[PDB]
């Protein structure tokens, strides 16, 4: 850490200079003797090279050191210039005008690179750090730029969560987060990052985040017209095993036998729907059962019959099914077709 | 800009530079002091301390400016230097060329840091921007340095994709884009991004292709020997209860009934699959019956009575499965039996 | 390799310098232009502007050149000059002084950009990789800087790795490796991406690892205490629809029947839990049967108490459901009724 002087031009910018030749013919400046020994000779003193200090000479030199240390200060690259002889050596880094004068970072890939780097596919163009952080699909900690935030001390509430790996730190306090992405049954979500990504159609918003929990359920939501349509929650093996979905224990004390659906049917009863339905007691009729707390159908029997005897009992596990056209308990095993 | 021309070579670097010692104690071009106030006594004042300038002094002064420059001009970094006086400050970047003859680019992590930086770890090698596209696994739009591509403008086959998530901000394209699969309750993709990484192992491009919508449905394939696999969709838990794909609505021919299921059945016929129907009328003689026509076979129960009549009642499903071995359905759950 | 010897101090580091005037009128050295012509005059002719080249001028000059290189030679970047005239173009990574004491490089991001780098929007910084790859959730190569390590073509154990991707160019290498997911249907885990990642969690830090196979059953799984949890086999709608998953055939011996299938029933029988299983023969009285160890119960009809024979065919596939009070199995349907 040394500051060198604002260098606002090089010396003898506008003055005389003389380009300084590599190969010398008298006791004139070159760049490989310099000031030359042998005609270094007595100015004044009539003898045949005999040199004098070269004003242009000095002057270019100095004006060469300065405008080399001016160049440094601003662009911090040396610009690559047409036809350099010597070539370069793979990894060098440039920067220099390009298409629009709008010029970033190169690097070339290949040694001797007589290839200009606007025009060189070995040139690699380099751009800034924003370019990774849009490189990333999502960024980290939503669009803050540093890592910082990608974990959450606090559950990141999903009201406003469209992007970014908001990883998910303590499964405690994530408990106690609205939205919370678990499968029913499970009070909140638990640690666990968030692939959450989000694009624009105009005016609309459409994005969609996916996320496995502690537990292992994928939870994915989408925003729909500028609103979270609540999560899917992946039905995993061990959630099919169980067959939560299908059945429950018997509740409903009177012409009820319904059984507390956990999980309830998600958006509605609409056909068909299959429930090993339990009767901890025999049926009592016609019985307008509210499965699942909204789905309320009154059973009757297969043979056009009520089921009162002999059909459904107690301590009893038989699946009845919804009738599209019905509405009601068609049985699919349990309640059978009575020969009377 | 400001274009510092390159230099070909150093000042006088095959000539004569005596080298510019730190202090001079006989009052000589040291540095600390430049050019001493010796160097102003007029050398007519017959003083000994009167020193008159030297060029060997003078041409190392330039050879350093000249070589730094093109130093800068050719190589970008300054060369790491043995033993610099205080280490290297933080953030402080230095290039150490290795065995390889390639520029290695070395930061100092490390603060005040002597360490070699061939050998160091504390010197971290600086890669490529390509280094740094490969190094993230799931790169938006393929391999390109620009993240662009994220929103896939028309309906384009998901077979360019290679590595990486594409979001999807039309719903249009979503379906429109060729290999859109057959979502869950839906038509197609809703407008969710979908990502495709497969693994270029040869002509083996092993692939993996989420792809999830609004709702949060989701769906998976993979590519191979020129083709896709199957869609493999997660289930849903808001399906899991209807349980709409097993259950089923018998359709077609009198007694050779045939199904038609939202989404579409598929796997073929497999042993002991579930055959869901909804008689579409009353059975009047030989019955069979088949879930998206995929064979009209006969129905044996455990009495065994035959194809006679009313062994499928209008209406009324059973969830039965054909045998194994015997390519013949046997009647599983609701079975409607009158006595004939 | 061009590396111009170590610059300790700069020339006149400490001496008399004379800064350069910037324009001046009477030709004194100055910027604008240089040596002037009446540097050059014999000094004997008395002439007005016989002026001398200045000891302090020649000392600043070399002193400017000196410490710019130098500067450049050991923080491989020139400082930001407060007052720059034209202030910053666009892509000008100025070393700025730490508030805490770090060196920061700050980029100006737009043409003339003016403002200081810390309490600016504009200037963006360019870190190193590792706090930079710390914004990447799922490194290539995992721990590894590199992008390399993340495809082994090698069974690598799975228990060591704990974040990044992990690709396996053999898909059966990973049965023959270790904790290998057991997908519905399938042997094994097929050709596919591992991600995984490790968050604290204060006393037991967690990670998530999921299995992406080729044909794209997902294996979901969450390392717990250090050990993972078994892989979650995302049952696809595709198995919802063959049923082969819930399917089973029973061995069918009568009075004694045992059940099992691959993926195995976890909680093997659950309490009002069904499953279909396929009896080939006949049961004179009370069989048995039971899943995963855990309590083997009686089979019987729809009276609930020992059958009495003829309610199953040869290769009856039979709804068996397990209630927690009657700890009973019955044919729930496809069973003629006998009253005990």
């Amino acid at each position: 850490m040394i500051t060198p002087e604002l260098i606002p031009s090089p010396f003898a910018a506008q003055g005389d200079k003389d380009p300084i030749p590599q190969t010398s013919s008298t006791g004139f400046a070159n760049l490989r003797d310099g000031y030359t020994p042998d005609y270094e000779i007595s100015l004044a003193s009539n003898n045949p090279q005999a040199k004098a200090v070269e004003r242009k000479i000095q002057n270019q030199l100095f004006f060469i050191a300065t405008q080399n240390a001016q160049a440094w200060q601003r662009q911090m690259a040396p610009p690559w210039f047409q036809g350099m002889p010597g070539g370069y050596e793979q990894n060098a880094e440039v920067v220099r005008v390009g298409n629009d004068g709008i010029m970033r970072r190169y690097r070339s890939m290949v040694n001797a690179n007589a290839s200009d780097p606007l025009s060189s596919t070995t040139w690699e163009e380099q751009p800034a750090w924003s370019a990774m952080r849009s490189n990333i699909p999502m960024p980290a900690g939503g669009p803050g730029l540093s890592s910082g935030g990608e974990v959450i001390t606090t559950g990141r509430n999903f009201n406003d969560l469209l992007n970014g790996t908001w990883e998910f730190f303590s499964d405690s306090v994530v408990i106690a987060s609205q939205n919370a992405p678990v499968y029913p049954a499970s009070a909140g979500a638990a640690a666990g990052m968030l692939e959450a990504k989000s694009w624009i159609s105009g005016s609309n918003t459409f994005c969609v985040q996916r996320y496995t929990d502690r537990v292992g359920n994928v939870a994915v939501r989408g925003l729909n017209a500028g609103a979270w349509t609540n999560w899917m929650y992946a039905v995993n093996v061990m959630a099919l095993q169980q067959g939560r979905v299908t059945y429950g224990v018997a509740a409903g004390p009177a012409n009820a036998y319904t059984l507390t659906l956990v999980p309830q049917l998600q958006g509605g009863l609409v056909d068909g729907m299959i429930l090993r339905v339990k009767f901890n007691t025999m049926n009592t009729g016609a019985s307008t059962i509210n499965v699942s707390g909204l789905g309320a159908k009154a059973i009757v029997g297969a043979a056009n019959f009520p089921l009162t005897g002999g059909e459904l009992g107690q301590g009893l596990i038989a699946e009845l099914v919804f009738d599209a056209a019905g509405d009601r308990w068609r049985i699919l095993a349990g309640a059978p077709r009575i020969q009377v």
